């Protein structure tokens, strides 16, 4: 039913190569996936280039769980 969620999650599943079910709003790419700030940054950049938006650097710091990254891309998408 979601437009941005499905997109973000999809890209994450095709990029990370993990399960989609695991990609939930409360899914932290840091712990849930056991990744570091690096992974988060990379993902953010990918989505930014995919949708074609412009966000600050601090944004990557605010993006912890899927819901964060998704909500961000959707917010900047407008």
């Amino acid at each position: 039913m979601s437009d941005t969620a499905e997109r973000v999650k999809k890209i994450v599943v095709e990029h990370l190569g993990v399960d989609a079910d695991k990609v939930t709003e409360g899914a932290s790419f840091i712990d849930d996936l056991g990744a570091d700030s690096l992974d988060t940054v990379e993902l953010v950049m990918a989505f930014e280039e995919e949708f074609g938006v412009e966000i600050p650097d601090d944004a990557a710091e605010t993006i912890l769980t899927v819901g964060d990254a998704v909500k961000f891309i959707d917010k900047a998408s407008a």
